[PDB]
DNA sequence: GAGGCCGCCTGC
DNA sequence: GCAGGCGGCCTC
């Protein structure tokens, strides 16, 4: 009711007198007090915070700053969240005394000293531990910014946070040189924390700027021919369009300009910042010039050609700094630059537009002269044949003690990896026990870790359950291998490792209406860890696959919580949807790069191009590579030493129907089951397969071309199945006509890859007439072999796989790219500096 | 055995 | 509307 200012008021301002007291129905108030409100857009039922300013205006109204908290409720969390457990958040305003509800307790919960160690009436207390980002879903650790003499009076986290995020991401020109009639010229500015200097180059948006050389548009693809539905008699099914692993609608890789020129204009007296301007030579990627692709294949993907073609371009579409050498001014190999940092290219020659040739650079195109890292030591649960932690290790900041796998195979392999490590292949809740009950070796004499000797934590837990592609998921089997991830998170609390990881398939985050996701997520916030999830797209980080992983990452109290790695190569857009609802709120990752990237998607070709030719059943698991490495990208798998003989290049043998069906394929781009003609083919000995026979109704697709039925069983006419209607042994598979109208026409079953495209997500076993299906060759009449699959998944052909071919398609299957994990690796190790 | 057969699927 | 996708289960 009555509100009235308690002591001498601190600080006066113009307009304002700040006090640190006041007094409101008897109840007396201070700065740093907590507060409740109530909201006049509510769907929710409270609001609570910090009161930061007591301040009173000059026109008479009484005030105080409000740093808002967030109920868990509001969080990712949501109902699984601790109800006296409240976030920070970058959320304030000010706001009138009027408007307190009540006074509220709520107090701070810090990591204990002790925390590593750990883990094995009053109508209510609030508590706070980590301070929440709602965006990108990230639990951090409170900032440790502190009041001094002039701040104490208005200090407020959220307000300080907002204006160092937008001081740095504001363009400002650094250094002038001269003004000329308005313009001015500059020789530095910066934007975003990085500085850009004449002489610097930078990464454009492709639409930025042209080319000299231009593109032909010339004669789209008229209709070939209609179709023979008789012989062709479910080519129809295919009216879609769709073709999956196509190319033709990624993005072009970023623009790159060297700068010239810095100018900008004047607004009232002063330069405008607002609108900065640079003058740029453009340089060519290889597939600008005229060769275009096709005259490409085979360069570096990070190699340019200098030009003298300039383009002025507005600061605002800059992208980022990228650096680009002349390779002759190099100090060091090509090799070891291209290998010393991200952002790197170089360039030999410069290219003519007119002329269509490649000169020797200008010298203006010439520059001027014109800490041991420690690895931690790493626990890898569910290891597999070692993907993630070889990923992990080419970013080098893991050394891998300690993998457990239960599949032995995979074990076997990991070890052929990884000669350091001590792999355990029991189950995992079985070792934990172990170490629980006070055991310092198991039955083999291994050395069991203990708490202190994991730093880092990672895994992939069993997919199988959580997978979409998953039909019986709701039954024991798939729930069994669903409570693994509360095992692993066990280990999480367990050894309280320095930093987490876990990755799973992206059906992860929606499984159980998100359960799984909040529930772990909840787990780890009890725990005090830091943490956050995202949804990660293996080929942006440089193999040609579509694989969305969700990632998990922790860090422990006292570390900097690590980000997702930012998109090195372009990819096709459909196969990119990355976000995530949970509780009808939207969620991204802290990436920026939505549409280009610095570098060209890595395609099937850059993949396969280099393996000799094989037939259905190749056994040999030696064989010469006959030829060398035909791309950048085979050439960073196979290495630069002597190495003759390629392993692994086998392939599965397919009985002797599905090999004349695989026959029967078309070659081109979108081809699979449904271009298959419907015809007898001699088999195997005196086998012989018959044409499939329609002789039912299909009261949804109707009547072909030809008057033929579609139908092949009694419930295309919406009866029930008849078995006997089943039919054995055709061309044509039964069962894909049988019930394609729900399955989208079961597409890509016995599909092709195409050359300029990219693989379907890389499964255990490559089955033609599995849900994913385009696992044929471009080319040869056969699946995809070992060595293709691993290549997909960014493996060195040096990593070796154990057991049968079965035994390692699956090993290759299951594993974590290791280009994406390197991706995320170099993510922590930015966090171990500072 | 590994291949024929497949969800009142999910998700934007 | 239609495209995704570390699949499981039952047996030629
Ligand atoms: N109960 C259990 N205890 C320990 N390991 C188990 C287990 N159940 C399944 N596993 C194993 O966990 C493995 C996960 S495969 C993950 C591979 C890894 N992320 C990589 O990059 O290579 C499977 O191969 C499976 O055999
Ligand atoms: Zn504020
Ligand atoms: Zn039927």
């Amino acid at each position: 009711d009555r509100i009235s200012w308690l002591g001498q008021p601190m600080k006066i301002e113009e307009n304002r007198t700040y006090y640190q007291k006041v007094s409101i129905d008897e109840e007396m108030l201070e700065v740093g007090d907590c507060v409740s409100v109530i909201p006049d857009d509510s769907s929710k039922p409270l609001y609570l915070a910090r009161v930061t300013a007591l301040w009173e205006d000059k026109n008479g109204q009484m005030m105080f700053h409000a740093h808002w908290f967030c109920a868990g409720t509001d969080t990712v969390l949501g109902a699984t969240s601790d109800p006296l457990e409240l976030f920070l958040v970058g959320e304030c305003e000010n706001m009138q005394l009027s408007y307190i509800h009540s006074k509220v307790k709520v107090i701070y919960k810090a990591p204990s000293e002790n925390w590593a160690m750990e883990g094995g009436e009053d109508g209510k207390t609030y508590f706070f531990q980590l301070w929440y980002n709602q965006e990108y879903a990230r639990f951090e650790s409170p900032p440790k910014t502190q009041p001094t003499e002039d701040n104490k009076h208005k200090f407020c986290l959220s307000c300080i946070r907002l204006a160092e995020l937008r001081q740095k991401e504001m363009p400002k020109v650094l250094e002038q040189i001269e003004e000329v009639d308005g313009r001015v010229y500059c020789s530095s500015i910066t934007k975003n924390g990085v500085v850009y200097r004449l002489g610097d180059s930078v990464y454009l948006p492709p639409e930025a700027f042209t080319f000299n050389i231009k593109v032909a548009s010339p004669v789209k693809r008229p209709k070939k021919d209609p179709v023979n539905e008789t012989l062709y008699p479910e080519h129809y099914r295919k009216y879609s369009d769709y073709i999956k692993g196509s190319n033709l609608d990624a993005p072009e890789p970023y623009r790159i300009g060297r700068i010239k020129e810095i100018h900008c204009g004047k607004k009232k007296g002063k330069v405008n910042e607002a609108d900065i301007k640079l003058r740029l030579y453009k340089f060519y990627r290889p597939e600008n010039t005229h060769r275009s692709y096709n005259g490409s294949y085979h360069t570096d993907i990070n190699m340019l050609y200098w030009s003298d073609e300039e383009a002025v371009v507005n600061f605002s579409d800059v992208q980022g700094r990228c650096t680009v050498e002349y390779g002759e001014d190099l100090l060091e190999s090509i090799q070891d630059y291209s290998q010393g940092g991200p952002d790197r290219f170089y360039f030999l020659e410069a290219y003519n537009s007119k002329t269509k040739n490649f000169e020797d650079p200008p010298n203006h195109a010439r520059s001027p002269g014109n800490i041991k890292l420690p690895k931690l030591r790493t626990l890898d649960v569910f290891s597999g044949c070692g993907g993630l932690s070889e990923g992990f290790h080419q970013a080098g900041i893991s050394e891998t003690l300690w993998a457990i796998e239960m599949w032995d195979p995979a074990a076997q392999a990991f070890r052929l990896n990884n000669p350091g490590t001590t792999v355990f292949t029991e189950d995992c809740n079985v070792l934990l026990k172990l170490v629980m009950a006070g055991e310092v070796t198991n039955s083999l004499g291994q050395r069991l870790p203990q708490k202190g000797d994991v730093e880092m934590l990672c895994g992939g837990p069993p997919c199988q359950g959580f997978s979409g592609m998953n039909r019986f998921n709701s039954r024991t089997y798939s729930k069994f291998k669903n409570s693994l991830v509360v095992s692993f998170l066990s280990y999480c609390d367990y050894y309280r490792p320095r930093f987490f990881l876990l990755e799973n398939v992206r059906n992860f985050v929606s499984y159980r209406r998100s359960m799984v996701l909040k529930l772990t997520l909840r787990c780890l916030v009890r725990m005090g860890y830091q943490c956050t999830f995202g949804v990660l797209q293996a080929g942006q980080y440089g193999v040609a696959q579509t694989r969305r992983r969700a990632i998990i990452l922790a860090a422990a109290p006292g570390e900097k919580l690590p980000l997702f790695p930012e998109p090195l190569h372009v990819f096709a857009p459909r196969a990119c949807q990355l976000s995530v609802v949970v509780d009808d709120k939207k969620f991204v990752s802290n990436i920026t790069r939505l549409s280009s990237g610095p570098f060209r998607t890595i395609t099937v070709r850059d993949t396969m191009s280099d393996l000799p030719e094989i037939q259905n059943g190749a056994s040999n698991s030696e064989i010469p590579y006959n030829g060398e490495p035909l791309s950048w990208f085979q050439r960073q798998l196979r290495g630069s030493h002597y190495q003759p003989i390629l392993r692994d290049h086998i392939c599965k043998d397919m009985s002797p129907l599905v090999a004349a069906r695989m026959r029967h394929i078309p070659l081109f781009p979108g081809s699979d089951w449904r271009d298959l003609p419907n015809i007898q083919v001699r088999l195997g000995d005196g086998v012989i397969a018959h044409k499939l026979q329609y002789t039912f109704h299909d009261v949804k697709n109707g009547y072909s071309s030809t008057g033929a039925l579609r139908g092949v069983c009694s419930c295309a006419e919406g009866k029930a199945c008849d078995p006997e209607s089943r039919q054995f042994s055709t061309l044509i598979p039964w069962c894909l006509p049988h019930t394609g109208n729900r399955h989208n026409h079961w597409a890509g079953l016995y599909g092709r890859l195409e050359w300029d495209g990219f693989f379907s997500t890389t499964v255990t076993n490559p089955e033609p007439m599995g849900k994913q299906g385009r696992v044929l060759h471009p080319e040869q009449h056969r699946v995809v072999s070992v060595r293709e699959c691993a290549r997909s998944q960014g493996f060195p052909d040096s990593y070796r796989f154990f057991g049968n071919i079965l035994d390692r398609h699956r090993q290759v299957g299951n594993a974590v790219p290791p280009p994406l994990a390197k991706a995320i690796g170099l993510e922590i190790k930015l966090c171990l500096l500072s």
